């Protein structure tokens, strides 16, 4: 394997709070209801959900960022240790497999007022 | 190939907008031609330029920023779609040669005055 | 060899200084006596110290972060040019043979009140 792209996002928390408290739908459009929820059954916060989007968008970046891709068809699931994941499918997996990607790693990462996201495509 | 190493930046904007309006032999010594101008032809603005500075940045920690590169030997250019992508030349290519460097991926994202850029180096 | 893992951590520097001071017995908890030294023998500033902290954090969630690792148990290192690299050994060197891991990547920087790290696993 190769690296086939790799994607990087910093969002400012605060902005992105306020994008989703002006319209109701919005975290609807950008997160699967799995991605809203804490490990144990609790509302995920505003800085976590940044950090999820950031992920997606450099997960879009790696990609090459094409028109069509949903942000529904990637998904950031957590292990039980804590580890974020990424699983695709979709608009986002057929993407992927035009650039023949086999593998993604991600990090978050947030403080001083910003949420970060590294990803990484492999194959 | 393997990673042959990577590369992080963080450029406060206004700081780095500050300095090229002090010395206005900087953006020169920076950039080349083709990196001062949006893909239309209008002049591109303090945040996309602070963010090819820190790709540049990260692109020499990437080889061990040794004496002697030109900042005029990486070219950030910018695919149809609105990738970024790097190419090198003169110093910063016999560098990446001393290293085996077969294969660069950049990544770049500019938002809460700050632009960031990642670099991965393989070979 | 493939990726095994990514890393990012971004840190505060204000609220790392803070921690620092407000228990003498922190440092000596994160860093290895080498780490607290500039080349010259002169003490490490604390931008640079966060730099360090961001690293190994980044290194912790490249390798999933389990329970008992020791963060005297991955050192930064500065080769003669400058450059930043990881030497680990005891727990954090058991983890990485768990997950294969072969070949450690790592950049810093700081800048705008933070420090920045990204770390790949390779193997
Ligand atoms: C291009 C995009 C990815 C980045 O926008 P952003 O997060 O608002 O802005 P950022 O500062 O973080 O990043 C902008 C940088 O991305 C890079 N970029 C632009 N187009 C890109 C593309 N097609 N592929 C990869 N990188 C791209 C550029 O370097 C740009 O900076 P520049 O114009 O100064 O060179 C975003 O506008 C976008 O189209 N998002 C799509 C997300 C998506 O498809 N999600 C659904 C699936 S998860
Ligand atoms: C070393 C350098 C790359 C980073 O400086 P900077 O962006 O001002 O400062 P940052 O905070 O972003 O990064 C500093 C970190 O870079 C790392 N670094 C220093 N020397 C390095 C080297 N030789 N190779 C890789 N990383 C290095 C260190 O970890 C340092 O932090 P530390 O001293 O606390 O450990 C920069 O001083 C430099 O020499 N730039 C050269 C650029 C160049 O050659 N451009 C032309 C070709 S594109
Ligand atoms: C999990 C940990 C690595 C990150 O914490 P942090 O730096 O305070 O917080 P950050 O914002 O930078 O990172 C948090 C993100 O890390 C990710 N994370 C959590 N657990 C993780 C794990 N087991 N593996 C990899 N990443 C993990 C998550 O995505 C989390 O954000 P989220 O909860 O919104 O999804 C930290 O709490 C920790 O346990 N550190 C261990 C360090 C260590 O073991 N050092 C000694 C050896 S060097
Ligand atoms: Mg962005
Ligand atoms: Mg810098
Ligand atoms: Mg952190």
């Amino acid at each position: 394997m190769s690296i086939i792209g790799v994607g990087i996002d910093v969002a400012e928390v605060e902005r992105f709070g306020a994008a989703l408290e002006r319209t109701p739908a919005l975290a609807g459009r950008l997160f699967l209801e799995s991605e809203l929820l804490l490990p144990g059954g609790e509302r995920r916060g505003v800085a976590s959900l940044a950090a999820r989007f950031a992920a997606k968008e450099a997960l879009a970046k790696a990609l090459g960022a094409p028109a069509g891709l949903l942000w529904t068809d990637a998904e950031v699931w957590v292990e039980a240790g804590g580890r974020p994941r990424l699983r695709v499918t979709g608009t986002v997996a057929a993407r992927a497999a035009e650039l023949g990607v086999a593998s993604w790693h991600v990090s978050l990462s947030a403080d001083a007022g910003i949420a970060s996201a590294v990803v990484i495509a492999e194959g």
